[PDB]
């Protein structure tokens, strides 16, 4: 779904996971993608239900991991309309064989 937020300013994109029963080496990886580009915009790695996550790979220094809930959200600052987008959190959870995939938000940039 949508979200719409002025140029300049800064705008947390939600990501929350629940865990019934926990998790080890849980990874996870925010992408970008417009009509013709793709990015990786941040990964993680959370160690288990008590570690707080773990970066290994962030694109764009505008980009913070928010801290925590189970929570990877991201606060993208200083928005440019280039930034205009389809935002999505993936979440990987390999002991589980489980992939899930977040809702893709489509972020508008405005004047």
């Amino acid at each position: 779904t949508d979200i719409y937020a002025v140029n300049g300013t800064e705008i947390l994109l939600p990501c929350t996971f629940s865990s019934a029963f926990g998790f080890e080496d849980l990874h996870f990886r925010w992408t970008y993608n417009s009509s013709d580009a793709f990015k990786i915009l941040i990964e993680g790695t959370v160690k288990n239900e008590k570690s707080d996550p773990k970066v290994t790979l962030k694109d764009d220094d505008r980009i913070t991991l928010v801290g925590s809930m189970n929570n990877i959200s991201i606060v993208l600052r200083d928005l440019e309309f280039s930034d205009t987008g389809k935002y999505t959190c993936h979440v990987k959870n390999p002991k589980e064989n489980n992939l899930q995939h977040h809702a893709t938000i489509f972020l508008q940039v405005v004047d």
